[PDB]
């Protein structure tokens, strides 16, 4: 976690603008690359704002004649690291 | 937090891209801007990857003539923030 004791640097990319029309100062993050592979590459794709992680493994399981316990705890899995990266909205 | 009963989406600009190249897909995320105002602005111009926090508002305090304690907690507060936006470096 964040204390007193921590001893930040910006990340490489993250840079500090004037954005003087705004008449405000910002930190301008660049554009990142998160891999995906196989079932992943799926479940992203997947996502629509509506249907579960529950119903999208159900749904998945049953395509690839896959465990659903199994697939439910990958697709759990993977959207708890796409969240931490602030890819989705819930 | 992520459970079974998540119904997430892709936040805009996050877009699915089939690098063919490296023969791997992946999640291309947009860049970001994070507003800094007044003291923040300073602090993020101050990280260094060496100076603590505690030494960073010790050394704003003074400089402005403030309480310490409460720019140590203002500080803290904005790297805290900075930090879950994944723009620092520990």
């Amino acid at each position: 976690t964040i204390s007193r004791d921590s001893c930040p640097a910006l990340r490489a990319g993250v840079r500090l603008q004037h954005d003087r029309a705004r008449d405000q100062w910002v930190l301008l993050a660049p554009e990142r690359v998160v891999e995906l592979d196989d079932i992943a590459l799926v479940v992203a794709q997947r996502y629509d704002g509506t249907q579960s992680l529950a119903q999208i493994a159900q749904t998945l399981a049953a395509e690839f004649d896959a465990d659903a316990s199994e697939i439910e705890t990958d697709v759990i899995e993977l959207t708890t690291t796409l969240h931490q990266k602030r890819l989705l909205r819930l």
